[PDB]
């Protein structure tokens, strides 16, 4: 990722924040994966709130992500209201892929990520 | 919009889901035409913050439009933590979209339409 | 919508085109309702390729949005592309739908939503 | 990132596309920032042009992403028609950034990524 870099060249230019930038993209990215990885399985019917929690973490990562890359000043910003509406989003998330982790490892790793973005996010709204 | 036709239709089948729904799409689209609207001014400079809220408020409205398309059943969601963040990012940009509205009527217009989606998506947290 | 008014306002500143972006948002909208709809069939496993179509198409629907609301002015720009493109998408994705309608009516109401997007998206690229 | 990660568990399951799709996150979010920081400059009247069409890459690239990310299987899909507008997208976004990389840096890094961006997506149409 470029976030570290784009962030110094800003100019009205922190550690937390470029962590949660991207661990927001790898999440979305993560999640989207895991909604058609799902999508594709055997089992898809047990997979039904999985998939749409998927769907709506990687939504919410993007534009938590995106708020977040604009978010290189002192101006207001949602950027604190909207981290942390995206934590409690990969926790949701994290906490149905992490049940499905056993028999699926596309959920074993979607949901490890979901858990570091969770992290992620709520240290950045400190 | 055919929120209306769809929520009927689904097979987990709400006027403040679906005015809802209808308003973050219109607030989306009026806040990226808005930004652009702002970026093309002579005035451009005096409206750097407008810009990055309207690009904001279109983000956050997308996001929240297309989970509140998918809340059409009794799953545990992250719709109201969603909807009230979108409230919150529609008066934020409401804010100063007014404030810009006796000098450009796209903002004045902008600022309508931020006004309407921040009740609606209140309205639908209850 | 505002697209209308909104356009009208524009510094830089189309029938075809308002038309366009109006429909991909109401197209996008549809699509997410429609991937979701299926999602909670009894008979989802069939849908696997419609789901997956829907997806795609609210996510290039908005994309095709968002880019046409910055269309209002005579500078270079993606969107003719990207009109291609979301028509398609939407011829795409309205076979798929047009093929569950008898089965299912949400697919009736999004492949129609479809055909008409893709015509309004193919007509504003003339 | 967890694309390569995440198509070796999908069930339907590529070097090119891992790429692909690693690049369209990482030029998404610089493209992000580069509007962003352009906003910020002094000289913002001057980059116009620059800034819409960031805004316009990064919603085409997060589009590619998202739909590259449910690309492995053999199923149709608009992948291939996506992606090459993603590459002229950020073709077309490469060229205006590198005629601002001389005064900000910002628009060297992302006219960069953007370029690599390219490049990746093209060669993952082969
Ligand atoms: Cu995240
Ligand atoms: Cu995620
Ligand atoms: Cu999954
Ligand atoms: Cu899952
Ligand atoms: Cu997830
Ligand atoms: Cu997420
Ligand atoms: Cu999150
Ligand atoms: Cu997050
Ligand atoms: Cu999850
Ligand atoms: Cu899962
Ligand atoms: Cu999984
Ligand atoms: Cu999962
Ligand atoms: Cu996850
Ligand atoms: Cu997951
Ligand atoms: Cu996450
Ligand atoms: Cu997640
Ligand atoms: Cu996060
Ligand atoms: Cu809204
Ligand atoms: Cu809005
Ligand atoms: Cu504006
Ligand atoms: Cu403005
Ligand atoms: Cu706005
Ligand atoms: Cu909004
Ligand atoms: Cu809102
Ligand atoms: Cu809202
Ligand atoms: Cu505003
Ligand atoms: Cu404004
Ligand atoms: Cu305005
Ligand atoms: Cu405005
Ligand atoms: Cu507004
Ligand atoms: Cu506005
Ligand atoms: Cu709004
Ligand atoms: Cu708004
Ligand atoms: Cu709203
Ligand atoms: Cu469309
Ligand atoms: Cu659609
Ligand atoms: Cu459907
Ligand atoms: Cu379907
Ligand atoms: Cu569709
Ligand atoms: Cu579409
Ligand atoms: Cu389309
Ligand atoms: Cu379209
Ligand atoms: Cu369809
Ligand atoms: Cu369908
Ligand atoms: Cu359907
Ligand atoms: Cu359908
Ligand atoms: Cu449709
Ligand atoms: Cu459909
Ligand atoms: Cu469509
Ligand atoms: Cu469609
Ligand atoms: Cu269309
Ligand atoms: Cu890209
Ligand atoms: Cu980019
Ligand atoms: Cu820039
Ligand atoms: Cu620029
Ligand atoms: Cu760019
Ligand atoms: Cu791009
Ligand atoms: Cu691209
Ligand atoms: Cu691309
Ligand atoms: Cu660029
Ligand atoms: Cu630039
Ligand atoms: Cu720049
Ligand atoms: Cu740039
Ligand atoms: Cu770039
Ligand atoms: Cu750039
Ligand atoms: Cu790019
Ligand atoms: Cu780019
Ligand atoms: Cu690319
Ligand atoms: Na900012
Ligand atoms: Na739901
Ligand atoms: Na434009
Ligand atoms: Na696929």
């Amino acid at each position: 990722m470029h976030v570290e870099a784009m962030i110094s060249k800003h100019p009205q230019a922190d550690r937390s924040l470029v962590q949660c930038v991207e661990m927001c993209f790898d999440c979305a990215q993560t999640c989207a994966a895991c909604a058609d990885a799902c999508l594709g399985e055997d089992k898809v019917a047990d997979l039904r709130h999985c998939i749409r929690l998927n769907l709506d973490c990687a939504e919410i990562c993007v534009a938590a992500g995106s708020i977040a890359s604009r978010a290189a000043g002192t101006e207001e910003s949602i950027l604190r209201t909207m981290l942390q509406t995206c934590a409690e989003m990969c926790r949701m998330c994290e906490e149905e892929c992490r049940r499905h982790a056993g028999n699926h490892e596309h959920c074993r790793i979607c949901a490890d990520v979901c858990k570091e973005c969770e992290t992620a996010c709520r240290s950045a709204t400190g």
